[PDB]
């Protein structure tokens, strides 16, 4: 078989292609050892690698392998996944929301990195843990769905009281801006985790909508594993993308865009 | 008098005299204003109305964006800068980003990462409510065990962007579980992430509007050298030219008076 692997900061994504039956496999990066041992016992017609931990794999394998830059690979797998799923977009921003976040403009032909920020899945896990002691990703993201952000976040209408503001009053003005206004109140693990995802969702969208306006597209494709088991994040991202007059897109297996692309380059 | 009554701080300029007062003590500002009559009064900010209705004299009310820009242009001239164009980034309770073309300003975006987040998230990670103690507590914090750089993700590989870049704020926490995340380290990371998001937003609209100049203002920079260093280093790293300005947090109040 043919196998493509995007070995990221947190997750290793593997796709095997047989003929036209894909297999999508996720493993932890910390169990990268167990991906190598597994790889060495497969019969592999072609192997392709990308991501930060690609070299760790290449060196520990007894089989040659091509290595591609993850920006190029993500773009290539995303284009394939968008066609398959019936989106024919002339151009778009894509925002890869992984351990960290990378923002790309795809003009129709190629991708170009137009920015990035360290607000993404790693912040959700890291800051999440600092605010809740919860290490289990499932527990963390499940708990955050039940959360309320009202006592934590400060909207524009709170700063502008009775009077009429110069931007929409419902907008978030200050993430964690209301904490000092509602001391006494507990601040529950749910509420705080919702606010973390809230701030991460909002920064990514802001960057994406800004860059979208810069390169003159209304299409914003969001990918990365950060969106798995995290409805709040997609909602946050999606509502605000629409609110700013852009069109958000999520993609089935969009978090495997790198591993697929590695196979088709 | 010119006043910019923000979400957190009320900034007063008497014509120059520069006085700051907490927004939660707005009651005392009215009390103070009424007790001494004034030739002309101008107002701006979110809490301009709360003042206007609790006061005697017909003080004009301006949009804070237009005022901030008018005051900043004046502060820049007084402090020897002659910039043809620039972005300015008003880092207040939240953050508002503006492109000034040489003639007028335009709001080009904003984000809720700023001083309100430094205070709020800061409290949630340290229990510290005093602004001066918190920002001091952060100054010599160490981010190594909290933040994840590009070179950490790209251990065996050559990275496609500079390895010293921050990759994931707080993204090292799970890699340093049996360790004490001290209040200083954690407060340094809060300021770290706030400073980086504001810079990224700033440099992006700077590229968009074809200007290399980025003027940073707001009171988020008072008593926070780390925030300035963070904003400044990375602005320079992205080929843009950062500027701070004396009393730049009073830009709105000054601008209210000139308009
Ligand atoms: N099973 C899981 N374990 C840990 N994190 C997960 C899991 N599923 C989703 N995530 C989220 O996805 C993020 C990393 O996703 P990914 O897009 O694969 O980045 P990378 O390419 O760096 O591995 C994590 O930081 C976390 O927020
Ligand atoms: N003495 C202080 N007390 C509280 N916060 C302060 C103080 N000095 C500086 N700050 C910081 O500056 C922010 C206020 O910036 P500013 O431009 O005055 O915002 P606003 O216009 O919303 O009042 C606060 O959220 C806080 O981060
Ligand atoms: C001092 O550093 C200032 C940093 C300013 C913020 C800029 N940071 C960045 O653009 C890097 C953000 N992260 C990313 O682009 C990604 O995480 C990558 C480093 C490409 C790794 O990809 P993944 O492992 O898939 O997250
Ligand atoms: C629900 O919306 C989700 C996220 C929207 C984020 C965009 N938010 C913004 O552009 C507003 C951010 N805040 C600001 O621009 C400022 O804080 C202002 C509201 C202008 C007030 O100024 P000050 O009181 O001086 O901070
Ligand atoms: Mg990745
Ligand atoms: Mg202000």
């Amino acid at each position: 078989m043919k196998v493509g692997i995007d070995a990221g900061g947190t997750l290793i994504k593997i796709v095997q292609e047989q003929d036209n039956q894909r297999t999508f496999k996720t493993e932890l990066t910390k169990n990268i050892d167990q991906v190598v041992e597994w790889l060495n016992q497969q019969q592999i017609e072609k192997l392709c690698l990308t991501g930060g931990n690609a070299g760790v794999i290449a060196e520990n394998i007894n089989i040659p392998a091509q290595i591609f830059v993850e920006f190029d690979a993500a773009s290539q797998g995303l284009g394939i996944l968008l066609k398959e799923q019936g989106h024919d977009l002339a151009d778009y921003i894509f925002a890869n929301v992984g351990t960290g976040t990378s923002l790309h403009y795809f003009d129709g032909q190629s991708q170009r990195r137009v920015g990035g920020i360290g607000t993404g899945g790693g912040m959700i896990q890291g800051l999440g843990y600092l605010l809740s002691q919860i290490t289990d990703y499932k527990q963390l993201t499940d708990m955050a769905q039940h959360g309320d952000r009202n006592t934590i976040d400060l909207k524009v209408r709170h700063i502008y009281k009775d009077t009429e503001p110069p931007i929409p009053g419902d907008l978030t003005a200050a993430n964690f801006g209301h904490v000092l206004h509602h001391l006494d109140a507990d601040f529950t693990p749910s509420n705080k985790l919702a606010a973390v995802i809230g701030v991460v969702g909002e920064v990514v969208t802001t960057m994406a909508i800004t860059v979208a306006r810069e390169f003159k597209t209304e299409n914003i494709v969001y990918i990365g594993s950060s969106f798995h088991n995290n409805a709040l994040l997609r909602k946050v991202v999606e509502d605000y993308t629409v609110l700013r007059g852009c069109k958000p897109y999520y993609v089935e297996n969009g978090a495997f865009s790198g591993a697929i692309g590695a196979l088709y380059l």
